[PDB]
């Protein structure tokens, strides 16, 4: 009898995290840091609700193709949500230039408020009814875009129209006009009687003189004619001034730009639910607790942090394991209160009481490190989105490597992180329990007998308030000395 | 006598590593991870040849200068070879409309069939056969591009062409066409008769009338003039209608795009040799072996990672130490059979034997370990090829400074973790023989004096088939116990 | 009596680092690495000056606004500086093309010879006087651009011009030229009677027809008119000719591009000082001994690594602990020259000796270390400075995340650098400490007992010249054991 062992922690726990050195590690406590799992849904983010474009494309709902739901509340949004391939675009067929950058503005804004700056009604010289289309369904009656006006010729004449416009607004106003590119030379002058015409624009950044460009195309939309649009944004106090000669499709509505800030659209085929998230990918939203997730690269919101791995954990306590007679044989499920600790083995005692004065200090550099590790990806790359046309395959090749190769590269960041200081959670376990044991022994240094398996024998009597002496760092030598001094040279003497 | 040794390995290596702490640390095993040499060849890519342009440009190959190979018999190639500065290009001078977004679709094809679609002698009211240049020779005399053909009036007369190609077939059509720029108003009417003409081309996707720009300009290969291309993709089922009055450069031959995949463009002087790789660099072909390279960054094929470093040596087993009496001060070459061991000093016995609990489980995790470095770099950046022309300076260094910036961060990355994980794979070899040692002396307690050299002296009687008693934690104190008991207290009165 | 203590150093300091464990930890010797002070001045680089801009932009500077410094010294220049928001240039308001493409090539330029190509009293043929504006005054009076030459009908007639220039020169010329688009068709034929007109330029790489786009624009600078700028580089021995019959903003002055290599555009509002640097910041001038640097991203020079931290701390030495009695209780103050040594306590001694064997072992690796995580980083990302039209929104964004993108990266590594490697810094220390008393308790080993708090008590009398025994790993056993076989038999009899 008369013994003391020194001892760690084990229990029921079955998790398992990796190492540089080893794979499948069961360890007492452990902390998962990667989300992998959404909800399929849309939803507003933090309240406020995304503009849903359903079969509309930008172009469709900015230029108000008949098809397309016009938004009269002049509602703020999170996000736009455009689908993948929308059937809804420009209903009569051609080509908007910079759309690419006009996405790209929205992008960057949360708000329009649509105002009337030339009233349809205000064209006295030309006919404003006669440009619908069969291409432009409304009802199934010929209709056209809601937002720009297809003029015609009036009478057989076409007058040259100079009309200006000026941006009395606070806001940045954003225009849009286009031009008609008709089928042959009879059509041009079918509709706008002059042979030759042009659309001018001006503004003080803005010059441009525009000139129809006819061709023999094949049936878009049941159409071989084009229309091509245009758009700028007219600063607040600057003024912008159209004439032209025909093929004019003027403007009827701008966009005042009343919200900038942190916007996306989004290419995604879900529609929206009563649902709200902090943080929306396409496919579905996240519950954005944990600080890593694999779930989508173009994740928007208050997100974590996006990494191609299938796993991502955390090492916080020991590893898991019987477990019999001091460390160097395993871990006491016996312990509780505590991850190192000790066991009494005395004339009174049976034993297991915890050392917090090291657990606590171990369990503060622990979860302390942990939330150091979080937020070093603090400013880890985040994914934006954009497009490109087919014009443009290089920069769009150039966008797609570097989003790619930051997401590898943090993807490696945070895995090694975790792996490192993994292996270094578990060695600091390893230190601390054999810093448990040297602490006793360099109390009790001849009074007791290192027995080689984490336990000591005692030369002497102890008792239980002792057996704190040695947990405290408080037991004296001397106090007991001469005891010991005199039975182990009874060992020496004994049998 | 009657002693025991805790060594380690030594053996006749000069192999030498590197850690964030030291430089050229002499090791008993080691590995090497960088590939340094190539063949100075061009070959084929497992299997596949190369499409060798020699002194042709992709210009000149598509338009059909008659100095260029057609490639007649449609052939696929897994990546494509044009030199720096190629000889035959626009042999006619002139430009190519977004010649460098061509060339980056070629980096995504890997074959191409040719089609007739337009035949050549089906121009009945033109002139298709004077369109021919001193500056375009085919065996020294005049001709033209092989693919194109330059219409010419025929009797004064040069009547509207309106023609049209439906693409009935499954694959996307590349097809080419040009407009001629004259030298003043004199040649435009001694070559299409009519003043003032135009190339109408229309597709569903695309609208454009060209108009020849006529300056006054110095000899480029002898000629004044120019000519000036563009290009665009049919799409299966679309049609494209040509409408000239003149200056039309026809098409003749489209090509069918019929294999698309991972594709490149080499800029190389090499030539082709009979030769097979893995892994093609512009400068010669690499044994892709090891897992990264230092030879070249623009390597395409199965390929080792480019980092660019002079070395990169992953330790394996321990320092390379005489190293006489125990791990305190070196290793044993008398070891063979292991990494870490003892030495016997009995009555019978010599010494040396191997420790493979403790050595294969050493050879476990080393051997994992490195397999998990390589692998941690699976997604490490890969440049690709891409050109640019001379207004789009910006984006080129855009490029650049991203293709740079990622190899410095994996360079950087793959540096740190040989250190890092060399200074721990050495720091574990010297726990792993300070392991053995206590797990000796945690058996032998009292029956042996310790004597600091990393050696044992026994105050008993061991014999062979005990000293597996130690070496197989079989070792019992008890039955040698009241042996030692006598024998130390003989030394504690001896002499 | 009679002892002996393994000990370390410890001193008046107060630095403070941080590990991935623990942050603020008082240590004995510490570096700083990060720089985060400037001069709030514009200096030169290494010498030569930069080209300060004043109020003018690069457009202004290069076609002569009169509001602007020409440099007839043609002086070479380290770097550009131009204010944010430029008030002197277009002064006759208009565009100029491919600006930022411009702007790109005086990245990589560091010296301008202007040369005279077309002489402003060359043009016979026209009024070449006449061609100046309230837009811009020189001196109060109406003036124009000193560089090009506003053309203008003279006698009612504008002969055509056609006019060549052969770049004789070993050097590339920056050539720039412009076209007039008037306010109506009464304007066009005031200024240049022939009432269609064009803009023709050729070189052997440049073919062009320009064509004047009129439209009713608002009051810039007080005109409605707007003129549009057009450069080329024209390379050795190649010819540009212009054509026009009207609206020609001719070419006088060309320039010489004499001297490429490292040079930059700085947005900056400072004005030059007599100051010179090896680092220049928008905001100031750096002291570039440090390897890092917070003060602005967009540094050139010869500049630290710039990084987003507030800190950045290597740790060197031994944490900072009274801390009496060994090893076990702190470091000694009463060390001096070295950190890790020992305490006599003889009968002659006092102590305090430090053990330069392992000292300077330690002082060995941790300032080759510290090189080595400094030189690490020699190829860490530098940021370049290019701008954008409104209309490349998209490759702006792509280059700021590609920039932000790489600084965070390289960020993370510097921080991950410094945190971990200090662990080991601190970790090595405690080690190095641990070894000296191994050391020591290997050689004494009956002769002496452990006390338990890092000191050893004699069996025996050693004696001052014994201790260098202990100190220089010569301490023999035999010459003082039959001394100690004798005493400790007398404490195991004693009292
Ligand atoms: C979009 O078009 C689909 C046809 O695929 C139609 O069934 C559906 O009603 C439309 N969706 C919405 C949200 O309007
Ligand atoms: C390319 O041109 C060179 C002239 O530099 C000529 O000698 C050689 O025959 C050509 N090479 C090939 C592969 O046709
Ligand atoms: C630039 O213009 C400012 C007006 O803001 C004027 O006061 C100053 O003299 C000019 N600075 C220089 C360096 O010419």
């Amino acid at each position: 009898g008369d013994r003391i062992c020194i001892g760690y922690h084990a229990n029921n726990s079955t998790t398992q995290v990796d190492t540089i050195m080893e794979k499948n590690v069961t360890v007492t406590h452990a902390q998962d840091i990667l989300e992998k799992e959404h909800n399929g849904r849309l939803c507003s983010l933090k309240g406020v609700k995304p503009l849903i474009l359903k079969n509309c494309s930008v172009a469709g709902w900015l230029l108000g193709n008949p098809m397309c739901d016009e938004f009269l509340n002049a509602p703020e949004w999170s996000y736009i949500v455009e689908k993948d391939r929308p059937s809804n675009g420009l209903c009569y067929p051609g080509t908007f230039n910079y759309y690419e950058e006009l996405k790209h503005l929205m992008s960057s804004t949360n708000q329009f408020e649509k105002i009337q700056i030339f009233p349809r009604s205000s064209w006295s010289n030309h006919d404003a009814s006669s440009g619908v289309s069969s291409a432009c369904p409304y009802n199934g009656r010929s209709s056209f875009f809601r937002n720009v006006v297809w003029l015609i010729k009036k009478n057989n004449v076409y007058r040259t129209i100079t009309r200006t416009y000026n941006n009395t607004n606070i806001e940045d106003l954003l225009i849009i006009w286009g031009i008609h590119h008709p089928n042959n030379a009879a059509e041009q002058i079918k509709l706008y009687q002059n042979p030759s015409t042009y659309v001018s624009v001006g503004t003080s950044t803005l010059n441009q003189r525009s000139i129809p460009e006819i061709a023999t195309r094949p049936k878009v939309n049941g159409l071989s004619g084009r229309m091509e649009f245009f758009w700028t944004i007219l600063r607040p106090n600057d003024s912008i001034t159209f004439e032209s000669t025909g093929n004019f499709i003027a403007p009827e509505y701008a966009y005042k730009i009343v919200k900038k800030g942190d916007s996306a659209i989004m290419k995604s085929e879900l529609s929206y639910s009563n649902c709200d998230t902090k943080c929306q990918t396409p496919v579905g939203a996240i519950n954005s607790s944990m600080p890593f997730h694999n779930v989508h690269p173009f994740a928007i919101g208050e997100c974590p942090k996006y990494v191609k791995l299938k796993k991502l954990v955390l090492a916080t306590g020991l590893r898991n394991i019987g477990a019999i007679a001091g460390f160097i044989e395993g871990g006491w499920q016996g312990m509780v209160d505590g991850w190192y600790g000790y066991h009494h083995s005395n004339e009174q005692g049976s034993g297991y009481a915890a050392d917090k004065e090291s657990t606590q200090k171990a369990v503060d550099g622990i979860t302390n490190k942990v939330n150091s590790i979080i937020s070093k990806m603090n400013s880890q790359f985040e994914a934006v989105g954009k497009e490109f046309n087919n014009l443009e395959r290089r920069i769009e090749n150039l966008n797609k490597k570097m989003e790619d190769g930051f997401i590898d590269v943090w993807t490696y960041n945070a895995e090694l992180l975790v792996l490192m200081e993994n292996e270094r959670t578990l060695d600091l376990h390893d230190s601390n329990v054999k810093n448990l044991y040297d602490k006793v022994r360099r109390q009790l240094r001849d009074n007791a007998k290192e027995l080689g398996n984490g336990c000591f024998e005692f030369y002497h009597r102890c008792d239980n308030k002792c057996m704190e002496s040695v947990r405290n760092g408080t037991y004296d030598y001397p106090q007991y000395s001469e005891e010991s001094r005199l039975k182990r040279e009874e060992i020496d003497s004994g049998l």
